[PDB]
């Protein structure tokens, strides 16, 4: 009987990679967003105080709390073949995620400053290891064995570098358009592949 | 096959990588690259970024791997080292994911000329540096055993020990006294492994 809750503060933060890894899953979970406003009182009532985290309550009621967004993502994609099928595949997986939050960290300077240092911000990373890190993930990309990140199935890497290119655009909306042709070439494949993932994706838009 | 570990700094983003073919006793050649050689060196590396791994065999064939953690991971996956589980191997990450998370407050102290590293240090120390002292002090008292996961080896107690180092880089004092299951599990750990005590005790 496991119910599971995602408790989170952002639509679109670092809860996605568990969000997505459950939706290419086929696992049902709850949404329960956390205002600004409570976030005083529930604090003290998550395990380790910072989201996101995931409570897992049985049909029994016993509670189990998962928290550390990524390992949560690939404990839930580790169950549900999505961590590659040989020891080279899951290398390649943890490859292209580990590129994928270098480039993450670089829009996380952006994140709850005010209008102009947010701006001043933007300017500095996208003239600077944006690009360069995209590149990578092009040449990543090209290596692949398969249409995906890594193989043609579905891993937690793909949907990784789908959240954090959506998090590059939230910056310069223009930034990849005619350029870095793997990185759309993947998206269009990645949902091709995964109808799940593509109705989650347009019903969120 | 050879191992070459291609980086720049001794206690840096290989440490991982070091530690990890330590624990499971698997040699490997230290490729250090001087600040001098970089220019050239760069072009010759897939991504350009530092470490990275040669795997050379016999016949010569080289393999190269990037990214430290994604390089560590694979290595202790092949050594048994990323749980014998899924709960353990969830688990290994949580920590390491902790681990993570101070480094990166660590990483904002670097290559900065001093006054701005001073300046630095005494913002992360009087913010997310204890707070994740503490996330790591509740993860080590949940474990099944005397080690961060259970009680055998795995990447998670050896990137907890590679942080730890360089919190006490930045204020050598900022544990005394305080922290007792990261004292412990660092004590715990140099006993559950010759090798990496070896190693540590060498290095230092
Ligand atoms: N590495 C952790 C980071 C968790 C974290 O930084 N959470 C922040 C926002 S995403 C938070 O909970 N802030 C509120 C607080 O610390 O009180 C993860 O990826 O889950
Ligand atoms: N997440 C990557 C980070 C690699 C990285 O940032 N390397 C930096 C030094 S810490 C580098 O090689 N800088 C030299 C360059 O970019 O030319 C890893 O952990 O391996």
């Amino acid at each position: 009987g496991d119910h599971i809750k995602v408790i989170y503060f952002n639509g679109r933060g670092r809860a996605e990679s568990i969000r997505m890894t459950l939706v290419a899953a086929g696992v049902n979970y709850e949404d329960e967003r956390i205002s600004f406003q409570d976030w005083p009182k529930i604090k003290p009532t998550i395990p380790g105080g910072r989201l996101p985290a995931v409570k897992i309550t049985d049909n029994h009621g016993h509670v189990k709390w998962m928290v550390e967004s990524l390992a949560i993502a690939r404990y839930m994609a580790k169950k549900h073949h999505m961590m590659g099928g040989t020891e080279e595949e899951y290398y390649n997986v943890e490859k292209l995620i580990g590129q994928a939050e270098d480039l993450e960290h670089e829009y996380y300077k952006t994140l709850m400053k005010p209008e102009e240092e947010k701006q001043k911000i933007i300017k500095e990373i996208l003239n600077g290891k944006v690009p360069v890190l995209l590149d990578i993930i092009c040449e990543s990309l090209k290596a692949s064995t398969g249409k995906l990140a890594v193989g043609d199935k579905v891993t937690l890497a793909d949907l990784v570098l789908i959240a954090v290119i959506d998090h590059v655009t939230d910056l310069d909306k223009e930034f990849l358009t005619g350029k870095y042709p793997e990185i759309h070439k993947h998206r269009e494949n990645l949902l091709a592949s995964s109808p799940r993932l593509a109705k989650y994706l347009s019903d969120r838009a």
